[PDB]
């Protein structure tokens, strides 16, 4: 029993983290096979970050200016190229700890584990979700850029995030492992606002199911509702609109608990309209939306 | 910026997790050097658990009845002994992935990372605290016994917990790596109640400091208070009594923020007497008490 925000084991990714230094800046890189991936703004000075022309800045960089260090050993850079907002540094040694891996671009609402690193050394691991506005509410300090987010399914590490930026509002932005930013953000120190941060409705429902499975059931009411009618309440409270696809993905949890998806929606409705009256669900006094239905099934089996 | 409940990187401990089977039961063991540690109730049938005599049950067990498997390779058991509530299985092969490590018995209020495993394979990692009643609010399912809790300082893994039991109330009990249970619990399926679960006052104060560092400051009032007078409020709300030792440990956080410890206590006082009026602190609608002052400094530096 018990329900905790649980990250994936971090070992396979720890073995891939290296330190990358281009003149003054040092950040983290990801060493997979004989390529090191890192944020392209490693080539920038804190002066450059206001409006850098990365193509021009790269012209004055050669292989030997990129110092890559795994632990305490230097790797020899034999090639470099820019792909979108990441640099791919070709080294002469394949990482002997390369796991089976894929690069995946995740959708908003999906969750993943982040291994926060500084100067190529892991510091800690935690679970996050890609917000609907494409930001993440991370814990990152200077030098954490290049840290990656991932999922582990069986023996394959699915890399889905590389950390790039902290926006002025204290939230975080980054790219997939092909260097494309999530959302409208750019690797520039400027005014870049996040959109409205809606709540991930499907995850809230999944978490309510996890609560029922693990003993907390006070919030179960006698009501039911319809998709359209629930979505009117969702819209008012800035929740993602719930779709039939969402209903279907909740089916297994619906079967396990014997609570129809629309009955659970009516209970959520009441929670949104009436609050929690100082009580708690799974140790939280608010509605948690960073558990996917998959997360709930995996942790509950 | 940002503040997250962050576990230690799990890699060094993953390499130590094995599967241990004694007749029907299979649980997790910890393979360090040429010894495998596991809960002694591996030798029990679900029938035995009501009131087992472990000494007698062990008499009918020989080295070859304990099957220990790291990944997909068997380890050869050349000796076994019972120390308190753990078995120490001597094997003929030292674990090549043994990290630098220590066994530590932690005090209530201190935090650690748990690597939840099943059949010797890691499933996930999360951060917990040893409650003042010596229980932990974990996420454990059948077969998770033998999973361990640890801290990582530099290159040394400090093992502090091994999981044994789920009490009827859904909380968890276990031992240090010398096999001594935390609190009054025993490895028996019986009526074993947890005491009153008081809140870890010093951790709450540390977390409020983390909030100030990371932008949330609405809860800072104009008041101050005294230790004795605050402790009267703490007692009423079932908070740990705050001591001068606690004040001293908060000193570094007190210096970093410029908020005197007793001023922060007066703010907490108000939070306890008046609630949070629907607002939040670091994304929580309640007072978090599973961050130590050390946890806050490490994550904030
Ligand atoms: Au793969
Ligand atoms: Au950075
Ligand atoms: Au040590
Ligand atoms: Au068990």
């Amino acid at each position: 029993s018990g329900f905790r925000k649980m990250a994936f084991p971090s070992g396979k990714v720890e073995g891939c983290m290296v330190q990358v230094t281009c003149g003054t800046t040092t950040l983290n890189g990801l060493w997979l096979d004989d390529v090191v991936y890192c944020p392209r703004h490693v080539i920038c000075t804190s002066e450059d970050m206001l409006n850098p022309n990365y193509e021009d800045l790269l012209i004055r960089k050669s292989n030997h200016n990129f110092l890559v260090q795994a632990g305490n050993v230097q790797l020899r850079v034999i090639g470099h190229s820019m792909q979108n907002c990441v640099l791919k540094l070709k080294v002469d040694t394949a990482n002997p700890k390369t796991p089976k891996y894929k690069f995946v671009r995740i959708q908003p609402g999906q969750t993943f584990s982040v291994l926060a690193c500084y100067n190529g050394s892991p510091s800690g691991v935690y679970q996050c979700a890609m917000r609907p506005n494409f930001t993440i509410k991370g814990s990152f300090l200077n030098g954490s850029c290049g840290s990656v987010g991932f999922n582990i399914d069986y023996d394959c590490v699915s890399f889905c995030y590389m950390h790039h930026m902290e926006l002025p509002t204290g939230v975080h932005a980054g790219t997939d492992l092909e260097g494309n930013f999530y959302g409208p953000f750019v690797d520039r120190q400027t005014a870049q606002a996040a959109g409205t941060d809606t709540t991930i409705t499907v995850n809230v429902l999944a978490w309510l199911y996890a609560a029922v499975i693990n003993g907390d059931r006070w919030f179960l009411n006698r009501f039911t509702t319809t998709l359209n009618d629930f979505n009117l309440v969702a819209m008012k409270y800035n929740y993602e609109p719930l779709t039939q696809d969402h209903v279907d993905i909740l089916g297994p949890l619906s079967a396990q608990t014997g609570i129809a998806v629309l009955d659970m929606c009516a209970s959520l409705k009441e929670l949104l309209q009436n609050g929690m009256n100082g009580r708690t669900i799974l140790g939280s006094a608010l509605l948690e939306d960073e558990f996917t239905p998959f997360d709930v099934v995996r942790q509950c089996s």
